[PDB]
Parts: structure tokens; sequence; C-alpha cells
């Protein structure tokens, strides 16, 4: 309705204000197909820190209505927003749906390049080894011992990245160690990843979500990400945010007066590529309170 145009307008305004590359033609094509899904579902607009002087911009939605599960992938394929090119990643969503009961799915979009990722949430958690029969990067299986040792073995969701041919695995933080700062410090050390600030370590004892990234091109775990919810702009730890991300916290568009946020901290190899911050506004006001 007005609601879809409202959302599309806000994304463009975000991209223009914060210096993100964007394509109106790609935004037009995405919204023609998924516009109503954005208005009717949990929906977030994300900016991130991947390059020092400009924020990238992404938008994503999460579908939990049982009757609609599977439609995102079917819609994406039939419309041509997602073509399978025989990539090892192109077979994973059908394998996942044939293997596990799915309780939610979602799609991530890049404002420049379009459909980027599809998520599938399992109905329950499974031992991660139950997933080893999927056509996942071989690095998932070869880290089975590491995943056990760090209690990253209660799997509940997959993220399938079609732009980068990578897979994110999301793990339930079930263990008493997941409530200690030492666990996160030790986890990043063991991975030889960039060390976290003491401020972040203290926040991470709230546990949040953890995701690990595996790529078909690499024998190594590529990246990991910690996610924490925040009930409003004032709750966000602003000392952890560069000036552009601080401006985003104070100006991100939403349909409530004081939206919540989900921040993600991505970590990669020490002195390498994958350490940066993601900030997602709870556009409708319904995502974070849950
Ligand atoms: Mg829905
Ligand atoms: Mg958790």
């Amino acid at each position: 309705m007005n609601d879809v145009n409202r959302i599309r307008t806000d994304i463009i305004n975000v991209a223009k204000t914060f210096g993100a590359e964007y394509s109106e033609k790609v935004l037009d094509e995405v919204f023609q197909v998924f516009g109503e899904q954005f208005a009717d579902n949990s929906f977030m607009i994300r900016t991130s820190n991947k390059q020092p002087d400009k924020l990238g911009c992404y938008f994503r939605y999460h579908e939990e209505d049982e009757s609609q599960l599977g439609l995102a992938w079917d819609i994406a394929r039939k419309s041509g927003l997602l073509s399978d090119q025989g990539r090892p990643v192109d077979q994973l969503i059908p394998e996942i749906c044939e293997t596990f009961p799915i309780m939610a799915d979602g799609v991530d979009f890049d404002v420049k390049h379009g459909l980027a990722k599809i998520w599938q949430s399992i109905k329950g958690v499974v031992p991660v080894q139950d997933a080893f029969k999927l056509s996942l990067p071989a690095s998932v299986t070869t880290h089975s011992d590491f995943l056990k040792n760090h209690h990253l073995d209660a799997l509940y969701a997959f993220g399938i990245d079609y732009h980068h041919s990578s897979v994110n695995l999301y793990f339930d933080t079930y263990h008493p160690k997941h409530h200690t700062s030492e666990y996160y410090k030790n986890l990043l050390q063991d991975l030889q990843f960039q060390p976290p600030s003491d401020e972040l370590l203290e926040l991470l004892t709230n546990n949040g979500e953890i995701a690990l990234t595996f790529n078909f091109a690499s024998p190594r775990i590529e990246r990991l990400c910690f996610y924490l919810p925040f009930l409003n702009r004032e709750a966000v730890p602003q000392n952890l945010l560069n000036p552009l991300l601080k401006k985003y916290i104070n100006e991100a568009p939403a349909l409530v007066d004081n939206p919540g946020f989900i921040l993600g901290w991505s970590f990669g190899p020490q002195g390498g590529k994958g350490t940066y911050t993601k900030v997602d506004v709870d556009y409708h006001g319904r995502t974070v309170p849950l």
C-alpha cells in the first residue's frame, strides 16, 4: 500500500544519507516481488562498517507464518531474483527443507546487488553433526571437534549467502560458559581472530546469538558474528560505534517513535578482512521485543 512505498522510500533515504552504493532498478525489482512481505512481516534495515568511510545498506525480513514457509525461495526463483547457477550453495535450501522441519525463513537484500541470502530456522535445535549430510563446506565437518569443544553444537538456523558462496550456522548458547566473558575471549583467541574490546566482552555475557561462517573456497572458518538486541536507541553502546553508525542509531527510519536495534559484531582473522559492525533497526517495532 502506502506501507510498501513508505518502506522503499526509507531505504533509499538511508542509502543516500549514509553513502551506500545503491541501484534504484534493483530496488524496484526487489520491491515488485517482495514489497508486501516487507510490510507484513518482521523487517529490519541494516547498515554496516565493512569499509571505513561508507556504510553498506541491507534490508531483510523474517517470515514465521506456517502457511507462507517456502514461498520466499519459490518467489525468489520464479521471479528471477535468484537463479541457480549450479553453485554448491544453490542446492542447500532444498536439501535443508527435505532434512529438517522449518519454522521460519527469511531473505536478505543488498541495496546495490539485490537478493543476497536466504535463512532457514529449524523447528527446534539439532546436534550440528545432524547437518553433516548436507552439501555444506567441507570445513564444517573438519571443525566438528572444535564445534564440540566450544559448545557450538546446538544448531538451529542456516544462512545461505548467494553473493559469497558461504553458509552461516547459528548456534544456541546453551552452556554456562556462554554467560562468561572468558569464553568469548578464548573463542576468538583460538580462532586467531581479532581480539574484542573489554566493553564488548562484558556485553557478550548477555549471550545473544552466535553465528559462524564457512566458505566453499576455504578450509578455515571464515568469520564469526555475535548478535545482541537493544530495546531502544538509548540502550545501544555508543562507544562501540564509529560516527556514521552513531548517526544511524539516532536517525534510522522506523514506524515507531523509539525502535529497538540488533547489533552484530563480525570477527575475522587478526589483521585480515572480516571484523566490523552491523546495526539493524527494528522497523516495525515487533522484532526486538520478542
Ligand atoms: Mg508473516
Ligand atoms: Mg542465545
